[PDB]
């Protein structure tokens, strides 16, 4: 069957899983990218074996987890090994996320997607949805969470798309700015309209 | 001389052939990025020879035409193949497809690419028309003439840009969900415009 | 701090460089994609080790700096060679172009892009300026410019992105088909409103 796609994105510190969670509340199936990353790569996963016999037994942690510092060090300035780790990791990724999005009993599902923007992967949703907050929510949000410098947030806000970037892909905007509490009547309005979209997609004639 | 190019796509089992045809119908040359796909690698072009070294002289027909199939089961299971094949193609699919631009004598093109939405190719077109339908006919339509399974064309919409990343990129929609005859009125609105934009695009000063 | 990004970008004949210039005369950092892509294949970057590792030390001129002319005809000798090239520098500018930014004076950088629309880098500005010409002029002026012929300004045309795909990523446009001077009083309203832009952007709740 064809299931219908909200993809969910928003930068560092915008409140992602906050809403991605307010929707798995209303009983939507969320596939989240960076959770299927980390569980194909995490302990005794069959890629982790491959990683381990491609770059070294330096890749795996005491603990038996995936060292991401040093195997990042490794693909530095380095297009053929970037493009070996990809061509194990992309397939794997993909195919646990058609999985989930194939096993999924909401209406719709909500897929969270941190790198939208970056990899184009809105051309593979069918709504796109940006959890929005200013810079210095971001900066202030993350300095706190993960107990960082404003500098060090200041060089990842560098590195993701910008705010503008992802608006210019969104379909609707959930301003996050706030407490958790504050996004629960445009989450309301949302849910409510995706499962109208979700109900009619397959045979509506004209679009929007 | 610089030809006006308005792009053509659709998903498949849009009926993306019979607006083109329409298109011919009204006198215009129509290049086709699937017979440009074809031509590149014919007996005796580069492109075969290229492939029949990197994977083997197992993948030329008796007849010296490529093994398709074979091909595509070969790069299937490896990323770095298919990327490798995409570009050895790229740039000889992009020489050839300039090339029947230059001999086309009508007042614009009309450049049919099914893959314009997922390869970023609408960057080079100067008007973008998208032919619209519901995922129902997508399905109805590809099953019916393919005589394929639902499960089947599904399988092809999941690999493809939804509906709304193709509606995301146009600047003309046309409605494809009934039969080709209702198709004519539209089509000859959609010229008359595009004669217009061709005549005045080299000396415009200002964008329209 | 974190600096606000104007990205200005025009295809070849629209005069960047003499937009670039009046930005600057009005006291704004301009950093040059062009600049950048040589920059980080000075002595002792990470590009220029990659390429003397993956070409041979033969890349290395007798000064310690890049042999250009050697590095073109390996190209040559194998087209993909370019795709490993591409993907190699493509990360390396972004993290030059991040710490050039960072370490500018002005409220926001102009950022000077040949290749914004075909490489998608808009993704990464905050804005987007686009200095349009007719395609007439970027003929005229390419002819006059290098003595080529109309012919071979057309190829160069084709190639690139079209008009219409950048005004379709533009924020603002500037028309530049006339002389230097004639761009004061755009760019003059284009500069007050980037420094209120970049005077608000990092608290602004709402976004524009």
């Amino acid at each position: 069957s064809l299931r219908y796609i909200v993809a969910l994105t928003g930068g560092i510190g915008s409140g992602k899983s906050t809403v991605a969670n307010a929707f798995a509340d209303l009983g939507i199936n969320v596939i989240d990218a960076d959770i299927i990353a980390r569980q194909v790569v995490e302990p005794g996963a069959p890629a982790l074996h491959a990683i381990a016999d491609h770059f070294g037994a330096n890749m795996i942690a005491a603990d038996g987890t995936l060292q991401r510092r040093a195997l990042r060090e490794r693909i530095f300035a380095n297009p053929e090994e970037k493009n070996w780790l990809n061509a194990l990791l992309h397939p794997l990724i993909q195919q646990e996320t058609q999985h989930q999005i194939q096993q999924a009993t909401s209406p719709y599902v909500l897929w969270v997607v941190p790198l939208l923007v970056e990899n184009s992967l809105y051309k593979k949703a069918n709504r796109v949805l940006v959890v929005d907050v200013s810079p210095e929510t971001q900066l202030k949000r993350t300095m706190q969470r993960d107990d960082v410098t404003r500098e060090h947030v200041e060089q990842i806000l560098a590195a993701q798309a910008t705010r503008e970037a992802r608006l210019a892909v969104a379909d609707d905007v959930i301003d996050n700015n706030g407490a958790p509490d504050a996004i629960a009547s445009d989450v309301a309005r949302l849910h409510a309209h995706y499962l109208q979209l979700a109900s009619q997609f397959v045979s509506q004639e004209k679009p929007e």
